[PDB]
C-alpha cells in the first residue's frame, strides 16, 4: 500500500486541482519498466485521502482508474494509474467528429464499471462526464472516488448527514430530499452523464439553479434528447431517471440494455 518516495518523480504537469488540492503528473520506477501516474497531492484532507485509498484498494476492474499506492511525503499523495487523453466532458468539446458509435462504446464501458462496483457495494456519489477519463479514444475508466462510500453489509443505501460540495444537478431526487445514496443514485447520475456525453460535453441544465432543477424533476419534466442520440439510448436515459427507486433499473440491466445496442450499431 505504501510506495517509496525514491522511485516517485512529480513532472510539472498539473492535470487538475480541487478543495483537496492538486492532481499532478508523475513516474513511477518498476521492476523493469517506469510508469506514468496520475498523483493526487493535498487533518480533514488527510483522512478523506485515507478512505479514499481504501476505497481504491479494494477495486480491481478495467474500466476503474486504480490506485497504485499512498505516499508521505512534502505532503500526503495518491498515487493512481493515468489516463492521457483526460475527462470525457472535454474530449467531446474538442473532438466534435466523434461517432454515435464510439460514444455508445464509451458509456457502455462505464456502465461496466458501475455494474461491478455496485456488485461490490460501493456507492460512487459523484459520477458526471468530467469525472470519466479517458486512456484513448476507446477506453474510458471511471475515477474521483473522493465521495464514494463502501456500503454496510446490512444495508443498501448510505446515508449523509453533514455536507460541503454536493453535484446536485447529477443527484437523485431520494439524495437531494433523503441524503440517501445507493447504487441506484448512481443510475441517475449515469443517466445525467450519457446526456452530457450524447450532448458532446454540454453541461446539464444549461442556467438552472439547482431549485430550478428540483421544480423540473417534479413536475415529471426531463431533459430533451441531444441532437444525433439514438431514440434507444435517449430511453435508456429517461429509465435512469425514473423518480421511484423502487422502480429505477439497476447498472446490471442498464450495462445489458448499452451491450445489446451497441453491437446492434456494429452491424451496420
Amino acid at each position: 500500500v505504501y510506495l517509496d518516495r525514491k522511485l516517485l518523480t512529480l513532472e510539472d504537469k498539473e492535470l487538475g486541482s480541487g478543495n483537496f488540492g492538486t492532481v499532478k503528473k508523475g513516474y513511477y520506477q518498476m521492476k523493469k519498466v517506469v510508469k506514468t501516474v496520475a498523483v493526487k497531492i493535498l487533518p480533514a484532507l488527510k483522512d478523506e485521502l485515507l478512505a479514499e485509498a481504501n476505497v481504491m484498494q479494494q477495486l480491481d476492474n478495467p474500466y476503474i482508474v486504480r490506485m497504485i499506492g499512498i505516499c508521505e511525503a512534502e505532503s500526503w499523495m495518491l498515487v493512481m494509474e493515468m489516463a492521457e487523453l483526460g475527462p470525457l466532458n472535454k474530449y467531446l468539446q474538442q473532438n466534435r467528429h466523434v461517432k454515435d458509435k464510439n460514444i455508445i462504446e464509451l458509456v457502455h464501458q462505464v456502465s461496466m464499471g458501475m455494474k461491478y462496483l455496485e456488485e461490490s457495494n460501493f456507492v460512487h456519489r459523484d459520477l458526471a462526464a468530467r469525472n470519466v477519463l479517458l486512456v484513448t479514444q476507446h477506453y474510458a475508466k471511471i475515477s474521483d472516488f473522493g465521495l464514494s462510500k463502501a456500503l454496510r453489509a446490512d444495508e443498501n443505501y448510505y446515508k449523509a448527514q453533514t455536507h460541503g460540495k454536493w453535484p446536485v444537478k447529477w443527484y437523485a431526487p431520494e439524495c437531494i430530499n433523503y441524503y440517501k445514496f445507493s447504487s441506484k443514485s448512481d443510475v441517475w447520475s449515469f443517466g445525467v452523464l450519457m446526456w452530457e456525453a450524447f450532448s458532446y460535453g454540454q453541461k446539464p441544465y444549461r442556467g438552472m439553479k439547482g431549485s430550478e432543477v428540483t421544480a423540473m424533476l417534479e413536475k415529471g419534466e426531463r431533459m430533451g434528447c441531444p441532437a444525433g442520440c439514438p431514440r434507444e439510448m435517449y430511453d435508456l436515459m429517461n429509465l435512469c431517471w425514473t423518480y421511484d427507486v423502487e422502480n429505477r433499473p439497476g447498472f446490471a440491466a442498464v450495462e445489458l440494455r448499452l451491450r445489446n445496442y451497441y453491437y446492434d450499431v456494429v452491424n451496420e
